């Protein structure tokens, strides 16, 4: 993948059944070098029978998202309401004031997005604790992954879905840690994503850093507070390389180590998320820039199960390993040749 493009795969009933496996597959084609991929599972494959039995679970924490800024730049303040119901959520979502406006294209609604960010400032019931997998569905369960992020159980390893609507956003930024992620569209209107790959990460971050220098003296990894919000004219008018897609209900994003990435929802919908790694992500996870004032895991625990060799001369210090965001995971061996 040398244009870095963002891949989409159509996993068989087969390939599907082993999510770590088809991971390192994926890997092995260069999808992580977008910093973010789409995943089609088979038809046959559904992780609930029904959404209609949800309408009275709690959103204990919705956020109105208050937009400031202009010419492409922003910044996103999450006033914290009143726990609501799903009921509450969808009819607000539907209603004449919150709705999706009328649109041709995706360019007409994302042209939309941009302008009116900033009015009307919508709700959304984002960081709910909870599944809605089923809990004999085995195949790419977001609660039981079974990756090797489990060994730090030996709260991040945990679901949490959203529950969005029209102009909902979230900001720049890299998973904690600079982890993996999984987002599943359970039902609903799409969600838009926009992604910087790895290797241009540090450009996003030299740019943020020239718009946002108060922000930049406060806090070194600020964009981890998922605040910043800036337009693709504006990426393209700075030359920061990104790419664009749209995942529709009943189809997997996953997000890579460094991948930062930034979207908004179309209209009602939810989507469940969690975190997960990869061999590939101890490094990332050891070198990883943190929130200073403000999820922190100690990687010696990964050091001293798959790096033995440098565990000594990182614990000092010495670790000088300079990451390759153009290599896959080791796990990718089987593929590769
Ligand atoms: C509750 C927490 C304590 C604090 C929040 N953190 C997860 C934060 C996080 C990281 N990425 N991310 C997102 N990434 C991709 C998509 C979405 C999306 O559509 N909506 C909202 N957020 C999204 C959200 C979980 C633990
Ligand atoms: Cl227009
Ligand atoms: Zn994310
Ligand atoms: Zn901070």
């Amino acid at each position: 993948n040398p244009s870095a493009r963002i891949m989409t795969f159509y996993p068989t009933m087969e390939e599907f059944r082993n999510f770590s496996r088809y991971i390192a597959y994926i890997e092995s084609q260069g999808a992580h070098r977008a910093g973010l991929a789409k995943v089609v599972p088979p038809k046959e494959w559904k992780p609930r029978a029904s959404y209609d039995d949800i309408d009275d679970l709690v959103i204990p924490a919705p956020i109105q998202q208050l937009v400031t800024g202009q010419s492409g730049l922003f910044t996103q303040y999450n006033i914290q309401k009143k726990a609501m119901t799903v009921r509450e959520f969808r009819k607000i979502a539907n209603s004449d004031k919150y709705c999706t406006p009328r649109y041709s294209e995706f360019e007409e609604l994302e042209r939309k997005y941009w302008k009116n960010l900033t009015f009307n400032p919508p709700i959304y019931g984002a960081d709910v604790n909870g599944t809605l997998y089923e809990k004999h569905v085995d195949e790419w369960n977001i609660g039981r992954l079974r990756t090797i992020l489990d060994l730090v159980e030996k709260g991040v390893n945990t679901p949490y879905l959203y529950f969005g609507m029209w102009k909902t956003s979230f900001a720049w930024h890299t998973e904690d840690m600079d982890l993996y992620s999984i987002n599943y569209l359970h039902f609903g209107e799409p969600k838009s994503w926009y992604s910087v790959p790895p290797e241009h990460g540090k450009r996003l971050e030299r740019l943020a850093k020239g718009f946002f220098p108060g922000s930049a003296q406060s806090c070194e990894a600020f964009l981890r507070h998922k605040m910043t919000l800036i337009s693709p004219l504006m990426l393209k008018k700075y030359g920061i390389p990104f790419d664009k897609v749209t995942q529709e209900a009943g189809e997997f994003m996953i997000t890579f180590p460094y991948g930062y990435h930034a979207g908004f929802n179309h209209g009602f919908n939810c989507a469940e998320s969690t975190n997960f790694a990869t061999r590939r992500w101890i490094e990332y996870g050891k070198q990883a820039v943190l929130c200073s004032c403000r999820v922190k895991i100690s990687m010696d625990v990964f050091v001293r199960k798959f790096q033995p060799e440098r565990y000594k001369l990182w614990k000092a210090g010495k670790d000088n390993t300079v990451i390759d965001h153009t290599l896959p995971t080791p796990e990718a061996a089987e593929f590769l040749k």
